[PDB]
């Protein structure tokens, strides 16, 4: 589970990012 934040990735949060 990726993500808490901000980054190249997106925002928010979210599983395989």
């Amino acid at each position: 589970n990726a993500x808490x934040x901000x980054x190249t990735f997106x925002x928010x949060x979210g599983l395989x990012x």
